[PDB]
């Protein structure tokens, strides 16, 4: 599986971990993200790793993650 820290910098702010499959994609985050109720809506939800912007459609597989690396920069 694929562990990611989910991390918003700007009031308000959370850190949050959850684990994924690499079959999920990165709507599957944003729906957790939601679920957690961080954001009113998928489409409030940035997802960002290094300033590269994470499309809806990108499969986890396809991103290199490790433990100081597997931080997602979240922006609402």
């Amino acid at each position: 599986s694929v562990h990611l820290t989910l991390k918003k910098i700007q009031a308000p702010k959370f850190s949050i971990e959850h684990d994924f499959s690499p079959s999920d994609t990165i709507l599957q985050i944003k729906q957790h993200l939601i679920s957690e109720e961080k954001a009113s809506h998928i489409s409030e939800i940035k997802l960002l790793l290094k300033g590269k912007v994470l499309h809806d459609n990108l499969f986890l597989s396809d991103l290199k993650v490790t433990p100081a690396n597997s931080t997602i920069t979240v922006m609402i």
